[PDB]
């Protein structure tokens, strides 16, 4: 034997989390997805080498199960994914309501990033015509069930890693926030979408599409947007060491906006850049990404999520944003 | 109020661990860094914002502090540090030696990411030609002073996470790897370098230097190279993201004179999404830092377990295994 | 005799230092005013009470004095001063040029406040066109006269007094701000006079004329803006005990914006109050004062300049804002 | 580097001073505070980034520290400060006696006032019944421990600044004031608070409760009383441009009135007036806000203290007023 002394991983936060299934209360890790509305498990009979290390869902164990089976298939560019339909106890914390969820029982095709991560499935927070089998989300059917008053939940990550991150359901904690707590109105009852005049320094684009992804820990935006920014960037000499990387203290960096008719959302250079080295950086890379997913669409993530603690209304068709707090 | 529920990190074991100073344990969490060759740590005294929220070291509640005031600025032309060496007990583990570390009394330049990370100071691994007043590297002065026998440590990060990482000072744990340790000469006692031939499809760099780093979670490489690779590409520009578990691709080898190491495209991809990803990115980043300097950090060390043996003068590289 | 305590000043920087007449160092406290465009000092001469406890100028001791002597009066329904312009040697730090001031004569009005504060008089950094007598700008001169090569400076309030603030010539000192700096084109040569989009929750004056004035410790709005301000916080219900006093940690405040073609600059809530007592203060009030100056006029005072760092280009007539930094 | 000038704050003085605990000396800036009635200090261990940058106590450096331990939490709207009881040496200037003090653990709601001035705590010179804990106030204490002969204090803030403020312990120094001195009974030991009529132009308020609070450099009235002194003085014809502004120079302002039995305090618009800008200003403000605290309460604040050096007394259970007079 010699002297080992362990490694840690670091503080960092996202919409991952603890539900349960069952009224055995059979315990999981989910992403809860801002932008899927399905919530899909990893069943006991997945065939699949994936599974094997997962939490699983046991309908035999539960005697609140309730048979459906309606077959699933879906297919990625990237990989596949196969289950069957069932119903039983969902529960986040104190709240349970019987709820229609896919459990997973073939998944091929996403390596090594889904066996080596702590996360068994997704809680889908979507809007229902996004979802397969057509599903009212689970928050509305709080709300059917009369468990809770406003159909309502906010995410709130600490904004400095230095408390514990929440998901709330039923209303709002001031706790929470600064400032004003602002709402913008859905351009599409599909996902939580919304109209906003993007501006990255001389750069811009109107009317934009954009959307709350709590799954991506990037922020994303048009090719062309991202060229232009490029060719912008060169014309007003901001300095960079390659395409992606950039002095952390570059002063000539710009604020990356999202314009409202009333109020503005941004991130300062320093909230859209990744460290190069995860102590006393230098450099630093652009956590912004060029992908085109529909015209003049942009997706927010974590970064914006970090600054930003967001409310999700399906009462009013609404997303609320204000300054995330320090707890 | 109303329902709430916890909220948590992904499990992402890195090189950051525990270690302890004075005869009274004040302890820091460290980033074990093969980079760097000083220990650094946060001064009771600092007066800066950044020096806030973090653990501090206070000489006068260690009676086996001794008085050293040696001053230490380092400035860059964008960022300073600055403090005073003292030597105290520093513990790692049950192990246990006075040693010379750097008590920092002015951070300035690498916020917001400091005052957000959990880490308090730096824990060199590296070697004595980089170390600020030519210190003898920890390890070593554990050998010097008979807690070990061999000037050795390795690192190793889980392959697949589902398991804890671990630094082990003194020795070979088998435990951590498969197939054969292999040894690669340093180029130059500055770093933990070795000369490696790079090659990425059509591209290569003969002679590169190649460095160790713990610190980064990037795979590095010159820009020249990267160009190269974009170039040759030409013949059938983002080739920055593409699908995930996209074969392919061209593996990354750093080619000794007796081993190539592969990094392929399931080691250097990063996806977009945390879940399922459709869609994945380069974890490879062109940057210029030394003439021919290509940087492993993380994306490497957690395929392959790493041996770094200051009594020989070499690193050992073998596949890491589960548990 | 008792047992005494001495009492002091809340440190409360503002651009208010020293500078210097005359080849024998005559010194002043000057307020550094960037909406005035002349150089008042109290005269030796001068024969009123608030003059007696003032620094003045004696032209008798300056070996490079030269007698101007054209008279000035200025008189406003708060007060009357009178003068003279003289021409000496003028210095700021290092930098020393002759230039022509006006040495008042006379102060009638301006109590208690003036003679109960310690500035002697004010040290015009506006534009040519505002001043009496057509006077180049002192910074212009400098640069006219080969002291500096770039005719600008900048001024840095601490953004929350844990250190001095600054007035700097001739170029940017990046230690007091965060990237980006940006820099707004002027809509007139009269004054720091911006063109921006004021927003204010639901309220919005387009293309509104944007002052800079370091001499007033208030944001000013128009009369109908605030107004319509009032306005809306009713049907808001935004709580408010009397029309300037709420609570400091209102949820239901905006934030104050000011919008170029490429950059916001904002005032949250608690950037534009003031507390009602100076520890531990529950209540707050508005700094933000109606005040109808010029058709669809704003005027950045001093809550502004304590989070921004501005710099002031006379050679490309623009105006340049960040993010003010502690030292 | 460029040339730079330092920019200074105004001479402002207020109820703020130094004071000392533990026998080696741990220096604060304290708020002499006439409407508090505990001594509270950051503590060592506090674990807000409110504590970050203020003067702190460290009891186990001090060798006369006493444990105390008991817990204190005052939480309310937006507020909390939470901490514990200690016992040891509090000193102001020459005088020392023990003392039971507050170590504030945690300030949260305070943003960002409190790290933008130089305070770091309060130090009550109120009444027992008001204090947390039933504890003595500091004056009566070292009039019990024969440090002092009479519990009295003073409170001296020069009238026409420069010249320091005073706190002066044990006795009346003539020094500080023209005229008699008069005293006024106490309408109860809870508060420095005083029976007295109050007139403002044609509005008037009898019996009022009228306090005194070291801690605002405000004035306060009713809110009702406010509403009718405006509608009042709009029948009459008063220049007013908005709701609180006028001239500097607007000679048809009332003077405030406060009367008892037999003398009558007074406030007039050079009392009760600031100037929109800090030199020369045309424009003022009342500094008058209208706040509904408790039934016919109105508050005096730094402007009255301004004009009037004030003296506290224990023993005869009386407040005194005086002219204050240049030193
Ligand atoms: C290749 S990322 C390495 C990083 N260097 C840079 O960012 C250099 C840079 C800066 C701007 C433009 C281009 C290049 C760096 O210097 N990081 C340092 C982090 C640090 C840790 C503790 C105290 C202060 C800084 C380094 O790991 C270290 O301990 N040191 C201690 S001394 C140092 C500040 C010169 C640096 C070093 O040896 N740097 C060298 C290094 C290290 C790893 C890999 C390559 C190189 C070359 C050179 O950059
Ligand atoms: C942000 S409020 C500006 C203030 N005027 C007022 O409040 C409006 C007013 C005017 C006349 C009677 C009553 C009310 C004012 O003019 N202050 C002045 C302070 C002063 C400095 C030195 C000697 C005497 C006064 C001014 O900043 C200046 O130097 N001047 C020099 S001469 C002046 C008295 C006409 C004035 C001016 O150019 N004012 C301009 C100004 C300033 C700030 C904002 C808008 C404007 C437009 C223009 O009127
Ligand atoms: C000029 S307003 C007085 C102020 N009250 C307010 O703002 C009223 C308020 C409260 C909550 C929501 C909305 C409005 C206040 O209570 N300030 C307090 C400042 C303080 C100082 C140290 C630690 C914490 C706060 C006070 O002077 C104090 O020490 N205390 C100590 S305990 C207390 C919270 C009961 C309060 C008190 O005695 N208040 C009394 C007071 C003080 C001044 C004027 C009137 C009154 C009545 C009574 O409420
Ligand atoms: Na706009």
């Amino acid at each position: 034997e010699f002297d080992n002394v362990e490694l840690k991983d670091l503080a960092n936060v996202l919409s991952f989390g603890e539900a349960k299934l069952g009224d055995n209360g059979q315990k999981f890790n989910f992403l809860f997805h801002t932008a899927s509305s399905n919530v899909w498990v990893p069943s006991i009979k997945c065939t699949s080498e994936s599974c094997e290390s997962k939490n699983h869902y046991d309908s035999s164990k539960s005697k609140t199960y309730e048979k459906d089976d309606t077959p699933v298939k879906l297919t990625s560019k990237a990989g596949t994914i196969s289950g069957i339909f069932s119903k039983d106890l969902v529960t986040i914390g104190k709240l349970s309501v019987p709820y229609k969820f896919i459990e997973m029982t073939e998944i091929v095709g996403f390596e090594p990033f889904y066996s080596e991560s702590d996360v068994d499935g997704v809680f889908g927070l979507g809007w229902k015509d996004l979802s397969i089998g057509s599903i009212d989300p689970y928050i509305v059917e709080l709300k059917t069930q009369n468990k809770i008053e406003q159909a309502v939940y906010s995410i709130y990550l600490p904004p400095e890693n230095k408390n514990k991150g929440y998901l709330t359901i039923g209303g709002i904690e001031e706790r929470f926030f600064d400032g004003p707590l602002n709402y913008e109105k859905l351009n599409h009852d599909l996902m939580w979408q919304v109209d906003l005049d993007v501006h990255f320094g001389n750069v811009s684009s109107k009317k934009a599409n954009v959307i709350l992804d709590s799954a991506t820990s990037v922020i994303t935006v048009p090719t062309e947007f991202f060229n232009q920014f490029v060719e912008s960037a060169s014309v007003f000499k901001v300095p960079f060491l390659s395409l992606y990387v950039t002095t952390c203290g570059n002063t000539k960096l710009p604020t990356l906006e999202y314009r409202s008719p009333n109020k503005v959302y941004t991130l300062e250079p320093k909230q859209y850049l990744e460290p190069l080295e995860n102590i006393f950086s230098a450099l630093c890379m652009l956590n912004i990404v060029p992908i085109d997913l529909e015209k003049n669409t942009f997706v927010l993530g974590d970064p914006f999520m970090r600054k930003y603690f967001t409310v999700y209304d399906y009462d009013n068709h609404t997303v609320g944003f204000a300054l995330a707090k320090n707890l």
